[PDB]
């Protein structure tokens, strides 16, 4: 053995877990915690602090409804048709209007991605295709039009959402 210890956690950022808007961290998954965006935004980022199982359903993502005219290299945003006004864009990327999901960064190849984009009932859910250990940054991607990370993990959530 000898080589089985745990990887030391990052330190020294600038922003503090206590700094994220109390309302955003307030509606977290099981009991996730905010940790500086040591991932990219190098400010505050959201990480697993509690255990996660494959097929988990975390969300739904606040998602504010605005026109695509906005957005610019983000994730917590998508286009959905409204039976009340037509094809719309849902974006929430702010501390005040954007919850914690707005703090989710990006992955690499389903091996580290912990959350995956899902459109349901004009609502965007974030689901886990793989268990995540407390200390892992929550991340997403898949452009991956109709990739199987999207369908396969969708099936277990939606399929299970029935029988």
């Amino acid at each position: 053995g000898s080589m089985d210890q745990n990887t030391t956690e990052p330190v020294a950022a600038t922003e503090t877990l206590a700094e994220v808007p109390e309302h955003v961290l307030r509606g977290l998954p099981e009991e996730v915690r905010l940790f500086p965006s040591a991932v990219d935004k190098t400010r505050i980022g959201v990480w697993a602090t509690k255990p996660i199982l494959k097929g988990k359903k975390f969300g739904p993502f606040v998602g504010d409804k605005k026109k695509r005219s906005q957005v610019k290299n983000n994730v917590y945003m998508w286009e959905v048709y409204y039976p009340n006004l037509g094809w719309m864009c849902i974006d929430a990327t702010d501390p005040e209007k954007g919850n914690w999901l707005r703090y989710v960064n990006w992955a690499c190849s389903g091996e580290e991605q912990n959350l995956f984009p899902l459109e349901i009932n004009r609502a965007i859910y974030y689901k886990t295709l793989k268990p995540i250990a407390p200390g892992e940054e929550l991340l997403v991607w898949y452009x991956g039009e109709d990739n199987p990370e999207i369908a396969a993990a969708i099936e277990e959530e939606r399929a299970s959402a029935r029988s």
